[PDB]
Formats: structure tokens, sequence, C-alpha cells
């Protein structure tokens, strides 16, 4: 068990995989609270090489969610409040309306793997799973809502999976190692996961997100599917 631990009574978690994932593996604090800039920088980096500027801008969105104004930290329960960063259409998890948005959602996920049909998932994969949500979600949830702030968060998410997860210059990742950080909250290194070298940046979680944006073919937009 060296190495990762499930959270217990009274560990807090978020609706994000990846920060569950790392106070799974204590890359975080395991009990999920007292998440400061410094703890985030040093986490993101020792884990995945997520270089400074981006763990200091995820940092900064995550301390709008702590109900206390102005927040030098954050608790990963924080996160689950609804439309500040936790939006409707997500991959693993249900919209609010339907319960609770913050926990793993056999229905959902089972949704969002249907559209990677291969064992290699690309841009497009990734691209169509993310429409089918929003357009699932905006047919089946009459409170369907996605902020400029969500729609943004909605594209960078599955762009992070092909970045962080992956490798970015091919833009591409395994879907075993992704079904896995999904269903287990734990990085896939016995799949073949190794902390990247070269660092992952804000321009590197841009460009995917261009390529996301690229591969939505559209004749007619269904309302908010390209807002940043
Ligand atoms: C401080 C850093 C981070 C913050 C504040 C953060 C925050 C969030 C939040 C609030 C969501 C929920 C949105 C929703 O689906 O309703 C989320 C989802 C997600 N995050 Fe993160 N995250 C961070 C870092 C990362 C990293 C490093 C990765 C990937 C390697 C990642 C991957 C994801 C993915 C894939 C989702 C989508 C879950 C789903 O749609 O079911 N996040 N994150
Ligand atoms: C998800 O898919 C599996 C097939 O892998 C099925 O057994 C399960 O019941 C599905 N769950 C829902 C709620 O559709
Ligand atoms: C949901 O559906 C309608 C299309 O009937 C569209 O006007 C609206 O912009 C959609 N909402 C979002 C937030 O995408
Ligand atoms: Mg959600």
């Amino acid at each position: 068990s060296s190495g990762w631990q499930a959270p217990g009574p009274n560990d807090v978690r978020a609706p994000c995989p990846m920060l569950n994932t790392l106070a799974n593996h204590g890359f975080l604090p395991h009990d999920g609270k007292g998440i400061t800039v410094n703890k985030t920088i040093d986490a993101l980096g020792s884990a995945l090489n997520i270089d400074a500027n981006l763990s200091t801008l995820l940092f900064g969105f995550a301390a709008t969610t702590n109900p206390q104004p102005n927040a030098t930290f954050f608790d990963l329960d924080h996160l689950s409040r609804h439309n500040i960063l936790e939006h409707d259409a997500s991959l693993s998890r249900q919209d609010s309306y339907f319960g609770p948005a913050d926990v793993f959602n056999e229905a959902v996920f089972n949704q969002t793997k249907s559209f990677w049909t291969g064992d290699i998932i690309d841009v497009q994969m990734a691209a169509n799973a993310r429409i089918v949500r929003l357009l699932t979600s905006n047919l089946t949830n009459p409170e369907y809502s996605l902020s400029d702030l969500g729609s943004a968060f909605s594209i960078g998410e599955s762009a992070a999976y092909i970045g962080i997860l992956g490798d970015k210059k091919s833009a591409t990742v395994p879907k075993s190692w992704v079904e896995y950080l999904f269903e287990n909250e734990r990085l896939p290194y016995e799949l073949g996961f190794k902390r990247p070298n070269d660092p992952f940046t804000t321009d590197d979680l841009g460009d995917l997100s261009t390529q996301i944006i690229n591969a939505q073919h559209f004749p007619q937009s269904p309302g908010k599917v390209e807002k940043r």
C-alpha cells in the first residue's frame, strides 16, 4: 500500500480526478485540506511536472471556491460548489440537478467511455466525448447551464487528461491510463505512466484546448461548445 491510501472518514475530495489522485498519493495533504499556492506548485511539480505558472493559475480559481473571501487556501470539497468551477456535462460525474456532482458516477462515465473508440485516446475522441456530454446534459437537465468559465474549464479538462497524463507532443493518451485514473484516483505507474521530464505549461494547455475546439465539426453550434 506504500505510496497510495484510499480516503478515510474525515478526508475531503473534489470533483477533480487528478487532485483526488495526488491527495491519495500524498503529493497533496491526504485529508485534502489546507492546500496553499506553495503546496499546489510543489505537488503538481513533484508528481506531474506542472510548471509553477500553471499551478499558480489553477490555484487562483481554486481559491475563489473557499466560502471565506480572498482565501489563501482551499479544501478539495470547496471545488464541488455548483457553478463556480464545478460545471454540468462532466465526463465522470452527474449534473448536480440529478444528485451529488463530486463523486464518480458509472452511468455518466459509461457514456464518455463509449466515445473513446480505440486503445489510444486522441484529440478527436476526446473532443467527441465532451460534445455528447454537453448535448446530453442540455436535453436531460432542465437546469442545464455552462458559464464562460465552465466552458473554458470543460475544454481545459479534456486537454489536461491528454497533455498531463499522456504525450502532449503527439496529443494522445492510452485509454487504459485515463480509465484507471478516473476509476481508482491513482496514477497508473504500473500501466506505463512516468512523470514527464519536460514541464507542462499554461501554453501546452492552451494549444491542446485549441486542438479540442478545431476538432468540433458542428454545421451549426448548438449553444456554448467553444467559449473561452
Ligand atoms: C489546482 C489544480 C486543479 C484544479 C483547481 C482542478 C479543478 C477541477 C474541477 C473543479 C473540476 C470539476 C469540473 C466538473 O467536471 O464539473 C475538475 C475536473 C477535472 N480535472 Fe481538474 N483541477 C486541477 C488539476 C488537474 C489536473 C492536473 C488534471 C489532469 C491531469 C485535471 C484533470 C481534470 C479532469 C479530467 C477533470 C474532468 C472530470 C470530469 O469531467 O468528470 N485537473 N478539475
Ligand atoms: C455501465 O456499463 C456496464 C458495462 O460495462 C454495465 O454493467 C453497468 O450496469 C452500466 N451502468 C449503468 C448505470 O448504465
Ligand atoms: C442549451 O440548449 C439551447 C439549444 O436549444 C441553447 O440555446 C443553449 O445555449 C444551450 N445552453 C448552453 C449553456 O449551452
Ligand atoms: Mg460536474
